[PDB]
């Protein structure tokens, strides 16, 4: 399948070269997979989700996304026009308030929830968790992400946005999950993207158009915009039988475009996520 006048980042992950504008993907597009966006909530009523999203857990007085951040991230995973895995199921887990902040014990409660809740859903091709959130290093939060991945959910996390070695942030630094830095549309590391050997992969994270609240759209930036591109790609590749939750980070990094990016510090991977699609 081909989606013309795609957002650049979609086009970028189905190409070996920058600068095109079409998104090439297999029509399965994540059917039978499930992605949990752990964030500020999702606006499931948004036309772009077409009945495929719902909110399953909050830790605040409301399940609603009053911020926008989680609706944007969910749109990059799953929306009809803006998403990578257009047919996946999209679950919302509100661990962040409507200004975007949480306490680490609630973020920890949220990961534990998905490890349990996946068994109450119908995800025959598998389960991904996307966490466009980070703080300073906390062993407790690293261990929760490790448990979530161990349970059989493919965990993808934002490297962080401080232009620093991600070893000092969590859960970016946990080795067993899939740590995601961000690139721009000319194949440079984004200016804010954390780096270092704990990174696994880069994805598009500068000027990312996606769904916003109030039934709208907006183009925003961050490693949190790069992370759901990778999460959606994992959902896609599990529907195709190409990998499993345990080893989708390894398959993505192995099948990536290698050596395209500029502005990569020695010691960091130079790998940009690719979907391996040949029509
Ligand atoms: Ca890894």
């Amino acid at each position: 399948a081909a989606q013309t006048n795609a957002p650049w980042g979609l086009a970028r992950i189905s190409s070996t070269s920058p600068g095109t504008s079409t998104y090439y993907y297999d029509e399965s597009a994540g059917q039978g997979s499930c992605v949990y966006v752990i964030d500020t909530g999702i606006e499931a009523s948004h036309p772009e989700f077409e009945g495929r999203a719902q909110m399953v857990k909050t830790y605040y007085y409301s399940s609603r996304d009053g911020n926008g951040h989680g609706t944007h991230c969910a749109g990059t995973v799953g929306s009809r026009t803006y998403g990578v895995a257009k047919k996946t199921q999209l679950f919302g887990v509100k661990v962040l308030d409507d200004n975007g902040s949480g306490q680490y014990s609630t973020i920890i409660a949220g990961m534990d929830f998905v490890a349990s809740d996946k068994n109450n859903r119908n995800c025959p091709k598998g389960v991904v968790a996307s966490l466009s959130l980070g703080g300073g290093y906390s062993s407790s939060v690293n261990s929760a992400a490790a448990r979530l991945q161990s349970s059989g959910v493919m965990v993808a996390v934002a490297a962080g946005n401080n232009n620093a070695d991600a070893r000092n942030y969590s859960p970016a630094s946990e080795p067993s999950v899939c740590t995601v830095g961000a690139s721009d549309r000319y194949d440079r590391r984004s200016s804010f993207s954390n780096y270092g050997s704990v990174l696994d992969i880069f994805g598009p994270g500068t000027d990312i158009l996606s769904t916003w609240i109030g039934g709208s759209t907006r183009s925003i930036s961050g490693t949190s915009m790069a992370t759901p591109h990778v999460a959606g790609l994992a959902a896609y590749l599990m529907t195709l039988g190409k990998t499993t939750a345990a080893s989708a980070c390894r398959y993505i990094a192995d099948t990536a475009n290698k050596g395209d990016l500029s502005n990569i510090p020695f010691g960091t991977v130079n790998l940009l996520a690719y979907n391996n699609y040949q029509a």
